[PDB]
């Protein structure tokens, strides 16, 4: 067992940077003393992580440290993200994190915006007065305006992360009806009106408060 | 820019504004071309841009039908996403001002929500800040621990490890200041942190806001 123990001190160790991406482990002498275990307790744990990934050891040499990739990181923190989605407490907590890109955006866009920017928000909003599916107006409404929205910053990624966020929720769920989504609609149409009436009149309180209206 | 990605976006938008539903047939490539008044080639580099984002399904030679992106997907175009960005220069600046536009709507939270044991947590991570001015690595991690606090104020764990991932990537990317400058570097780190824990005790969202964006700009 006190393998296991200074192998997770060790891993934490080094999300902790507390070690670079060197050989920067210490020897197996100085491990011992380090921990007060022995030889066999510093060696499997070594060893574990070497079969974890974590480090890289040769003939006897000190280990070095080779830290989880961009892809391992992101793996887990996404496998974690899906896996709450099936929970209804993780929804909530997915929710809320869309709530807070969203709020900073319409925040922004209410003290940054010029005008060209907020006509361009209401322009997404403009129903045809010959539509003849007014239902499908709506959908498209609610594309063109967050759209708008996410790139009023002038931040590339951020188009890509707001629709990121409403696919991940869409996947974990069964397709959406053409029913439910008419409703849906109707709702998000009118708080997209009074997020703009608030950005139009440059009160990013105002703004927040009509997007948590619920 | 190409003409194979005005295809490709106006497509998506079509798809997404449920233009085309879900799981019926696009038309076929030749009604495509004189949708758009380009050529196959266009076509073709379009539709394969919808495969990769999930936004089509074709298999064994078939006609694009609808799909959603999965999860995988999603996280793959958004990791094929971040990569491409990086490797422009200055390309983390993007990503750095993500961190700061949720990180705002975290103070906002705070000032309005935090209890008095959570200022308290805050206040000893503060103590960790001035502990630590003169040693690089123990200041950027109690620089992460700081912000660690801050995130974990609305008990979203979701959120927590996602954003707390992101800023400890991005600081720790930085290259270091001199040896000659790091002292009063850090000491300005934690001045500003001062400030939001400040802002956040007078229950002050506007005012956190302030002192967070002065950290970040
Ligand atoms: C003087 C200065 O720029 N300090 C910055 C530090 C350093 O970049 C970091 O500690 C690495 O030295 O990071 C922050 O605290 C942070 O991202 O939360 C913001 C702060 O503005
Ligand atoms: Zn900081």
């Amino acid at each position: 067992k006190l393998s296991e123990m200074v192998e997770e001190e060790l891993e934490q160790m080094i999300r902790r940077r507390e070690f670079g991406e060197g050989e920067q482990l210490p020897s197996e002498r100085e491990l011992m003393a380090f921990f007060n275990v022995g030889r066999p307790s510093v060696r499997e744990a070594l060893a574990a992580l070497k079969r974890k990934g974590l480090v890289q050891i040769n003939n006897g040499e000190r280990a070095r440290v080779s830290r989880p990739s961009a892809d391992t990181i992101i793996g887990e923190l996404s496998g974690m993200a899906k896996d709450f989605l099936s929970h209804p407490g993780g929804i909530a907590h997915f929710e809320q994190l869309r709530l807070f890109f969203e709020s900073s955006l319409v925040r922004y866009a209410a003290e940054h915006a010029t005008d060209e920017q907020i006509d361009l928000l209401a322009k997404a909003l403009e129903i045809n007065s010959q539509s003849l599916d007014n239902n499908a107006a709506f959908i498209r409404s609610d594309v063109d305006f967050h759209r708008v929205l996410a790139e009023i910053p002038g931040n590339p990624i951020f188009m890509a992360i707001h629709v990121a966020l409403l696919d991940w929720l869409i996947a974990a769920r069964p397709t959406v009806t053409d029913q439910a989504l008419h409703e849906h609609n109707n709702v998000s149409y009118q708080q997209h009106i009074a997020i703009v009436d608030a950005i139009r009149r440059h009160d990013p309180d105002e703004a927040d408060r009509a997007l948590q209206s619920h």
